[PDB]
């Protein structure tokens, strides 16, 4: 089982990122969003960008061995609060094999706030 490290970077232009998204995922008060993204035999690599308004979320990645579900294993990225309301987050990750990757939008610590999770999935 050969896992390669993923890559991660943040982008300042979060605005425009939100407004050419808008033309988008809201995750409840408690809950988690878990986009599934299943992989390419044609492409070799994931490319993610997120960004929320006003508050942050936990971002994180895992990889599901199985042959987009949006719904309410391995590890790639850890769950972890990021700030992903004041820069956009991306990210890169090299195919272990084939799959699906789950990308995990974590609001189970918020209380009494929902997010609105700006999202891309690359190539």
């Amino acid at each position: 089982p050969v896992i390669a490290a993923p890559s991660m970077w943040t982008r300042p232009q979060i605005k425009d990122f939100k407004e050419k998204i808008q033309q988008v995922i809201t995750v409840g008060r408690g809950e988690v969003v878990t986009v599934r993204v299943p992989t390419h035999e044609e492409g070799s690599y994931l490319f993610w960008e997120f960004a929320t308004d006003n508050y942050d979320i936990g971002f994180g990645v895992y990889f599901e061995w199985t042959d987009t579900a949006v719904s309410v294993l391995d590890e790639i990225v850890p769950v972890y609060r990021r700030d992903c309301h004041e820069e956009v987050y991306a990210g890169s990750h090299q195919y272990p094999g084939r799959g699906v990757y789950l990308l995990k939008f974590d609001n189970s610590y918020s209380l009494w706030r929902s997010k609105s999770v700006y999202y891309r999935v690359y190539y």
